[PDB]
């Protein structure tokens, strides 16, 4: 079930690969933050994506209460880190999440300097 | 266009598109921001595309000045008018102008429900 911290059944999952290289974008930052009742944005989680250019426990399905939620990832030291000068400051995604439930949610990016896409898959979870 | 304090000489464009109907899309609002000193953001102009799904004389060559914008499309707001829940509070796009650079700056943003891409064409000629 649930947990606290660290990562129920991982409610949130972060994917980001690389358009130029043809391959995951490893040691990608970011910054998940939840906006407070006084409509300020709190940190909530922070990581780095792996090899895989993934991003697991992040939070647990306790700690992943109903709100909204804000992913930066730090696009721009991940270009600057390759010589490129990209367009872009951060990529952001801004959602609310389990509003009708806990749902698990995985934020995948697709990167170029100039462009980046964003796409979301929403699973009603456990089977 | 004209010209002044922002308005018009076209060094800033926006084009929406939707992905689902494969039209412009229309009457989307949106909202550009420059960063200021205490690090939040101050407005400075808005409008919502027209039938071809563009926006143009958001600002003037004078007034756009080196600094740090974000272009905040109201994604969520369309897709309730069509009647599909969409996923995104909204679409942001965070860059930096460079003098340095080519002029004229085109916002391209590809809308779905779930998914949303955008493009930055930087160019010395016109749009
Ligand atoms: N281990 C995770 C990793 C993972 C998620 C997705 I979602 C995915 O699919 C796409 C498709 C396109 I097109 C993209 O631009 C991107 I980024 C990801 C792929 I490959 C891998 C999982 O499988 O659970
Ligand atoms: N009247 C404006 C309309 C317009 C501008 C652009 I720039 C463009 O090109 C792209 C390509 C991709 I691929 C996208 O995902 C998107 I959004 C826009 C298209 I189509 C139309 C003009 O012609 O001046």
């Amino acid at each position: 079930g649930p947990t606290g911290t660290g990562e129920s059944k991982c409610p949130l999952m972060v994917k980001v690969l690389d358009a130029v290289r043809g391959s995951p974008a490893i040691n990608v930052a970011m910054h998940v933050f939840r906006k407070a009742a006084d409509d300020t944005w709190e940190p909530f989680a922070s990581g780095k994506t792996s090899e895989s250019g993934e991003l697991h426990g992040l939070t647990t399905e306790e700690e992943f209460v109903e709100g909204i939620y804000k992913v930066e990832i730090d696009t721009k030291s991940y270009w600057k880190a390759l010589g490129i000068s990209p367009f872009h400051e951060h990529a952001e995604v801004v959602f609310t999440a389990n509003d009708s439930g806990p749902r698990r949610y995985t934020i995948a990016a697709l990167l170029s300097p100039y462009s980046y896409s964003t796409t979301a898959v929403v699973t009603n979870p456990k089977e």
